[PDB]
């Protein structure tokens, strides 16, 4: 196995509600899975990344909590907001979604150029942050993004984060093993973040707001 693997992490172990429902607990699961990655691979220096996602993911929950039954998805949980004209309120999880899934497309890049054989990570990071997220960065948190890059990983010590055991990645059966489970974790998010783009887009919802 690999971290993609790994109980609540991957996307593709979220099965949808009616309607192409996306369940809240194991979203907001598997987003906060890469924490501990980030942890293991520059609790400093990633710390911006991490008060990020571990936010967002607090501002949905927050909701989430408030009527669990009633909140059962991302999408009843927007659509609550919209209805009850709260979605544009400080501190919304309308709002904590729109940069969660900014960040989980910059992610799905990264992982992509990773599973399609890209072993500088800083090539990696570089090419996903510029066809996703650099649209709506302003000049000092690029200067924030380019400091985040001059300290990104060795390849190694990307792969030896994504190791179930320590020595794994040393083996070809874990190279096989992301292969496979990136071949399931990327296009299971792709569907979610599909779903969500249509959802802000059809109800007016991508602000053009930038930070
Ligand atoms: C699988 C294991 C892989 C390890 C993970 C490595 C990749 C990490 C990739 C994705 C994780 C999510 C990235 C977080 C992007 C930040 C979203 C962003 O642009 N958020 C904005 C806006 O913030 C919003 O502000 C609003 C009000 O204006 C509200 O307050 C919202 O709540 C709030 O979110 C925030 O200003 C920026 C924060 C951090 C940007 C730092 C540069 C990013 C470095 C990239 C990662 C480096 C990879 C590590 C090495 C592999």
């Amino acid at each position: 196995p690999t971290f993609f693997s790994t109980m609540n992490t991957s996307f593709s172990d979220i099965e949808l509600l009616e309607d192409s429902g996306i369940p809240t607990e194991a979203f907001l699961a598997s987003c906060y899975a890469v924490v501990p990655v980030l942890d293991k691979l520059g609790p400093t220096v990633f710390a911006p990344v991490k008060m990020d996602l571990v936010g967002n993911i607090k501002k949905v929950n927050q909701k989430y909590i408030t009527n669990k039954a009633k909140f059962t998805t991302l999408q009843k949980i927007v659509l609550h907001e919209v209805e009850a004209d709260v979605a544009q309120v400080r501190n919304s999880a309308t709002e904590a979604l729109l940069w969660l899934k900014r960040g989980l497309k910059f992610l799905k890049g990264f992982l992509t150029e990773v599973k399609n054989g890209e072993k500088d990570i800083q090539t990696a990071l570089n090419n996903a942050y510029g066809k996703t997220l650099r649209q709506h960065h302003g000049w000092v948190v690029r200067g924030v993004f380019a400091l985040a890059l001059r300290a990104a990983p060795s390849y190694e010590d990307f792969v030896a984060a994504l190791t179930v055991k320590e020595g794994d990645h040393q083996k070809e059966a874990f190279s096989i093993g992301m292969q496979r489970d990136l071949s399931l974790y990327l296009p299971a998010m792709e569907k979610q973040l599909a779903i969500l783009d249509t959802l802000y887009e059809v109800h007016g919802l991508e602000s053009d707001e930038v930070v």
